[PDB]
């Protein structure tokens, strides 16, 4: 079916960077592939429906009569009530299919915008810092690695405290550049128009389906039985049958089965999204406590404050899901035990030099 | 059918980490797959349904009439008994499908929630501890063996009483980071939540698949005959049969079959999964009397006390499975012959260096 | 469907080089896969249509008699009126599926002629610029290093206002090897207009599609049934219906729905086009301040000048996408916000030798 | 066919180490695959059913009643017997499939249990045993070398009769840890217990197959043609036939020969079981000769004694079957001809220098 | 069809080793593949049985009653002919598919013996001797090359006549181990067995597929009208006609074909495989006389005599199939312009150091 070749082209699963998070993969695929669900299920293999249309023809009809009968009333569903003539339609059942391929279509487009507006200069940017911030780690493979050397036949922190710390606030161990960097990115509110505008498209998108739902459906619901006219036309010379009677809708249940399965998806799919926007509404301070005594996540820690609608929340947010790659996934990973003033201090120390790495 | 594509998709069988214990894959494996054979052999395969449902209709009646019929009673099962006018329902017999495919998908959410809220930390934590215990070897073998060396030297007290203290109590015998990181960790108690939770979630998704063939099913089991109704409409005005009995189901063997084989299926699973719950009950002290000999494994068996709900029961279970990857798969695997107070430690010590590996 | 090997064998997804516009790209596949779309939506999968005519003969005939009615109709669609005798023809039903491929290929024409008569000369050109315009590291920060040190030994307006004199207007500062080249190439005009001919081809396709659509569309909307003859020929000596009424359109819907989708993408579409054309009329002096004083990217902001219609327009803006690829845009992107006069002769440049990159 | 996949999963044919015996996997590929092939060549492909049991219905009955006299008696086989009214069921007719499926399954548990209950520890043995086995050869060529390049330097008791005790018992020659661990190993009882268990539950499936066909088969095996009754029910007010005779099962010889190749199959296939078994059952002493010449394979020959259930035994017999992978593949092998004590000790010696190997 | 899957999966075609002569490989392609290619052919493709039956049943019978008519027969064919009561049966017209699956299952044994029972020993041997004689080049042209170099010094005995004995029974001339592993392969008789045993199989095969068509073929060869008996149980007492005679073949030409298609092709194979037994019994000595000057070749040519039924045989068999594979595909393979005494010999001598390979 189309259903599968959809899936398999859309909704598919640098070189290394996490650029989408787990969160928004879980709803891109539980919006973008249930809706192709359950059009493989309603038309298609376990309920072979056939004709969904049938007619109680009269006995003298012919055979190829009763085909002519029941294939001109499918592509003219109007219900001739006798209570002037309110000819009721229910295109919805012919329209079904319609409807999910449209939607199924409409969830791919902010995942689109999100992928061609904000990926590249995300991408190259933050191909940047990483590119920089290694060779901060360099620095220390390469100047405190005898830092230990030179302390250990003295004593006392001011052959620890102060013999790196103006190598460690120099002109070798700074990245000043950066400082300016991060600095205008917290001005800058270009990157998170486009995380907004994707949670507020899927959002308008749900309550389009809420109301289209509520105003097509849910009227001809318990509805199977209509009355239907022939002779409406080139057909209305002749002696036979003027009302076609109890034309009755084969496919109710799969309709209803799917309207209801159309609710309650999108009724569990909305919390994730808002918890997903209000995660930006706040600066968070998880582990901030280690970040101020690091070098160069000192820089990330500082800047902690303001409006939380800034660039650099969305950079951040990216981070702490990219800091565990290969390199970062390390001591920074492996501090769990500093987490419970002068021998807090020393004691720190020491366990950084333990992770001695190679 | 999408059985196979199911299976393919979901359901198939860092770099080397076992994430996964046996029990468990066999357990999830027989869980998820076993509705979807099911439900291929019921509505595939070696039976060809056709249609569920055939009817005894009159035979003045037209085929397209007959077809009329017997496609307006498949969606609308609604026992017309003469006893007022009980109109007992017989829905699960179309409902089937769709129960099939819910159980399987809703079993398999246990598994993502824990490959989600788990694998990451857990793999670190594994990582770090075999990155820290694969040093063990060459401290042992490498910082002891002038020890009988030195036993052939002299005797008894100062060799072999007097010298196991100045060498185990020694700076390249000792590893800190390791004993505060495994003292920090079994303070810790989120990770065995999840495998609480994902073993809850089967036993009580279990319980409600129990529920669900005990209310619905086993009431409509030995019923294959049932009378409707047709003028229960505009057809009111109709000369014909006022209730067409006998319209008899086609597939009631393969119901009983598919519901006697969930009910057994799932019975025989229970008990796999209260014994892997149980399993985190205890201390497992199988081997410890090799590990309180050895430098790093000591204090894995040192910090056993106190109730076993812990990170720590879950991390050594875990890398129990691992202990025999490629490089502890050797001389502590090989240490079997040493199952059987100063003849065994001198004998427990040129074994060691009986497999001194190059 | 033979749509379903053309979008796999046509629009289908140097050696680094990207020669295309995204939204170009986008406007291609939205243009060229939505009528194979539409075609194999329309006439297969959901709805298996059949016969898309019916006819309702008189109760005498045979089978193959209605056989021979109800085919020998479709193919002479000829509304035999009362209205002299103006048998309109009901042929676009027929040919729509010819209309659909017919438009399929033709959006494919602009596509080739663009890909065989503009990349050729384009590529060499900018392969070329590229390939001078990397020289900066070797032409700028080695040419330019005695410039900072200079600076402390003399005071502010004699040690950076009078040393630019000659270090820039030096031979290994100049680039007039490039200059003969660009200059030269703004006097051609003959490449200038191939972008311009390639939109106004699918624009004048575009608008052919409209006069299609509204000239023999649009008239046969809503008319669904028709009266055939056949004894319009050697049928004539016979005793039978002479004007054999009521043949239907069953796949009206079919056609209504194709036809206002049809419409409604390339009203979409229309504007894109537009302001991809008016892309190519201005300047873009967006990052102009950047590229003024780097001495290889000077000359690209030095030739701004006169009608906006030349070919360096077209390789400037095919230059933008693959000027950011890997290494010119590293040195252009360590700037970005600054952008707001002799401490800023200075600040720019420990900024350079920040990103000394190794 | 779903058999296909079956196959295909399923009975599919460390790195370079064989842990499974060719005449096992002989065992397992005849006693599984098997009913595949039966399930696959009855219920498809050369003999297209269609519908398992014909009816001779009354000429006075319309198409959909017959259909409805057909499908009512296939799920309702039972025998209308006018001898009280012992209604006979013919269901391994329906069954057989499910039989055969369900046979197919349980006979692949064995499979399972070897594969997760054994493997992994037979594996460490093997693996420490061949590792310490290839360093056997420099030890009897690179290290016995100077017994016959002392011996024509010298005659009889002291070069070659008392030269034989000195250099047997040295350190270099001597393997503990080798005869230690075969020592432990040989008073285990675990690995044996998978082996015997593996061959049992082949041995019972068996036996249960037996019972199943003696019992429900070979009943109803020539019988072709019953009575069947339709009025037992809300029909029975009706003026049609009471008992409407004469149902004909259309597939009664291939219900005959699958019952037949099923029982010849395992017939032929149980003495093999048996010889499986029973080879445990003695001490293999084909090729002691050779090895208690060699230094290492002394001590596999040298622990043969006692009852022979001991998990060396089958570690011994895995031992035979990759004793010639790559290296041992060699002069090992070739010492074949030394298969026919002063000349006997040193015409074995140049054998082993002139394979010197490099 | 399985046809197309057993030739996938069996019938498909160490690392370099050739262990099957290539005309046992196409005798075994031929009598292994002709019955899947004419069960391929006969029961699907070009031929569309449909039924391999009709029925000449009297036009008062009904549609179903002429079915149930039509399959009644075909499970019991019987020939109820006036000739008592010899209810010839026409079984082979049914069992011809099972006739040519089991033929296609039965060749397969030999080939399995033969893999499984005899290649691991002949494959040890083979590399053994490979490895030994591949040492041959640099014994006759970097030992013997100072024959010439000297001859031009001398003249005649001393130094031709004299000198091809202290040198020809030289230590680095003689290979004595290889000639013990040929004497002691000589006596064995293993390895032949298994050859003769796979010709006999294949004999005894074709005469029991002979028999099997003598037998029960050849007999019902010409008659296709039969006359069936169906009031032969309950359906004794009912008014129809009691002999329904013509019950008519229509596959009776493919039975016809396939019988003398498969007869035709065994005859044709029979005298290859009598060839390839005879092969084994004569000494092959084509090239002999180029084999006795070689040093290590005239082992081989030494050992031609007594009875030709010796492993040696099968061995030089093998190897003078893969004598050309890399290195002896060579000098040797080259030297067939020596196939036409004292200029002999050293025109026979300068060849060698002619093709000095480097």
């Amino acid at each position: 079916s189309l259903a599968h070749t959809a899936a398999e082209y859309m909704l598919s699963d640098l070189k290394g960077l996490r650029l989408e998070l787990p969160l928004d993969r879980i709803v891109k695929f539980v919006a973008v592939g249930s809706p192709l669900l359950l059009m493989s299920l309603a038309f298609a293999q376990e309920f072979s429906s056939g004709s969904p249309i049938s007619c109680f023809s009269p006995s003298n009809f012919s055979i190829r009569q009763a085909a002519y009968v029941d294939s001109s009333c499918w592509d003219s569903l109007l219900h001739h009530k006798q209570d002037q003539d309110k000819m009721k339609s229910l295109w919805p059942h012919k329209a079904l299919p319609y409807s999910l391929l449209a939607l199924a279509l409409l969830m791919y487009l902010p995942v689109l915008l999100w992928q061609y507006a904000a990926v590249p200069a995300l991408s190259s940017d933050l191909l940047f810092i990483i590119s920089e911030l290694d060779k901060s780690y360099n620095r220390s493979i390469r100047l405190v690695q005898h830092m230990l050397k030179i302390r250990q036949k003295s004593s006392d922190p001011y052959v620890f405290w102060n013999e790196l710390e103006k190598a460690r606030k120099e002109r070798y161990f700074e990245f000043p550049l950066l400082e300016r960097y991060l600095a205008c990115k917290q001005r800058s509110h270009s990157l998170v128009a486009t995380y907004l505008l994707r949670n507020s498209l899927l959002l308008i998108f749900t309550s389009a389906t809420y109301l289209y739902l509520g105003h097509f459906h849910l009227d001809v619901f318990f509805q199977e039985e209509f009355s239907c006219s022939i002779k409406t036309g080139l057909l209305s010379d002749e002696t036979h049958v003027p009302n076609l009677i109890t034309c009755r809708l084969t496919s109710l249940s799969i309709f209803q089965i799917v309207s209801l399965s159309s609710v309650a998806i999108y009724t569990i799919l909305v919390p994730v999204i808002i918890y997903n926007l209000t995660r930006l509404c706040r600066w968070d301070k998880r582990l901030l406590s280690v970040y101020e005594m690091l070098p160069a996540f000192d820089l990330l820690s500082r800047k902690m404050l303001g409006c939380p609608i800034n660039d650099l929340n969305v950079i951040l947010l990216f981070l702490r899901a990219n800091i565990s790659e290969l390199i970062s996934f390390s001591w920074l990973s492996v501090l769990c035990v500093l987490k419970d003033h002068n021998i807090d201090t020393v004691v720190d120390f020491m366990t950084l030099l333990a992770g001695l790495e190679p």
